[PDB]
C-alpha cells in the first residue's frame, strides 16, 4: 500500500526538522 514505509522519513523529517 501506500507510505511504502514512509513513516520512517516521517519520524526522520521531525528528527530533521526538529
Amino acid at each position: 500500500k501506500n507510505l511504502r514505509r514512509i513513516t520512517r522519513k516521517i519520524i526522520h523529517i521531525i528528527k530533521k526538522y526538529g
